[PDB]
């Protein structure tokens, strides 16, 4: 029936003066908040309030989806042979679960994570050295032995990592050694125009012992700090996009591929295409051996269902159906072949 303004105001959990100015902008006349509202008007208020409150919750949804979730830094390790690359990766692999008994069951997916209080770091670990494959690492850790120092190979790796677009972090290794001269290496860096932060330059340089583990925990915090600065994010709802780390044959399983997920979320049953390779994702396994229904940005998973071995560095793309996967793969397969007469029938 006929509601009093203060009764409706309470009904909507609304402020007296708030409802009064609402009536004012609605063009509904009154005396005071004691005044009776008609049935039309009262319903118009309930309806207008519902819309205004609807839009406000809608409008705030678009705004917080504007902010994309954080993603972990993807780190690669480089530098001259014997400088400790493998030793560092091994210590890092034994770092994360360093107090646990097994389980895992631990499997090699092409990269592994280090869970740390300040955050999570992803380390590419794969055989082989340094077209090129689509961007993988955000950060390159350039390892330098303190008893040897910068070598032409070190300079090559520094150049490679910059060309690929990686941020550089210099790790001076083997500081445990008595013949180690960390300062000498620092001078070598500065001679080449890399000036350590302590001296007011932007070069990030940390002392480490891959044998001992000294500086390693500090190296991690530095990686995460540089990530905080760089502010890496990714959209888990974007069309799924990833990169092949490696492809492999297994006697029982057949063709298997490790991929790093970059954007979106891949799901079991998805059709994917990498280069000329396509397939349906049959299964996914993470570094902990667990089966995975979904893999989001930063996730490194072993994928089943590829029809051919993909190539390392090729972009894994999501496709709607099998038909699209085949057509997309075949146009690329035909591009390569047909164009190969162009490098043959022409100049050798
Ligand atoms: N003392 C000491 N030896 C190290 C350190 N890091 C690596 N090494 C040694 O360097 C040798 C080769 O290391 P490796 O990781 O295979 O070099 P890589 O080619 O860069 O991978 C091994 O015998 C390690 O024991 C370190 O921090 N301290
Ligand atoms: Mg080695």
């Amino acid at each position: 029936a006929k509601v009093r303004i203060y009764q409706l105001a309470k009904e909507l959990g609304m402020e007296t003066q708030e409802l009064l100015e609402l009536l004012d902008q609605m063009g509904v006349a009154y005396k005071s908040h004691a005044s009776t509202l008609e049935e039309k008007d009262a319903e118009a208020v309930r309806e207008l309030v519902k819309e205004q409150r609807g839009l406000q919750e809608k409008l705030a949804e678009e705004e917080r989806r504007k902010s994309l979730p954080r993603r972990p830094p993807v780190v690669v390790i480089m530098g001259h042979v014997d400088h400790g690359k493998t030793t560092l990766l091994d210590y890092l692999r034994k770092s994360r679960i360093a107090e646990k008994e097994a389980g895992g069951i631990t499997q090699h997916v092409g990269a592994f994570e280090v869970k740390t209080p300040q955050g999570t770091v992803v380390f590419i670990d794969t055989p082989g050295h340094e077209q090129r494959g689509a961007k993988v690492a955000d950060i390159a850790v350039i390892v330098i032995a303190a008893d040897d120092g910068i070598m032409p190979q070190t300079e090559e790796a520094i150049a490679h990592a910059k060309a690929a677009g990686a941020k550089l972090i210099f790790a001076i290794n083997k500081i445990d050694l008595p013949q180690a001269d960390p300062e000498k290496v620092k001078r070598q860096l500065m001679e080449r125009g890399f000036v350590p932060e302590e001296y007011g330059g932007d070069a990030i340089v940390i002392p480490i012992s891959a044998k001992t583990g000294q500086g390693v925990q500090d190296l991690l915090e530095m990686i995460l700090l540089l990530a905080e600065l760089e502010d890496y994010r990714a959209d888990p709802n974007a069309e799924p996009r990833g990169v092949i780390l490696e492809s492999k044959l297994d006697k029982q399983a057949g063709i298997i591929a490790n991929m790093l997920v970059q954007e979106g979320t891949f799901r079991v049953g998805d059709y994917v295409v990498a280069g000329e390779a396509y397939g349906r994702i049959r299964a996914m396994m993470d570094a902990d051996g667990n089966q995975r229904k979904e893999a989001g940005p930063g996730s490194a998973v072993q994928v089943l269902g590829f029809q051919e071995l993909p190539h390392a560095g090729d972009v894994v793309e999501w496709v709607p159906d099998l038909e699209a996967a085949k057509e997309i793969a075949e146009e690329r397969k035909e591009e390569r072949k047909a164009r190969e007469e162009e490098e043959k029938a022409r100049r050798p």
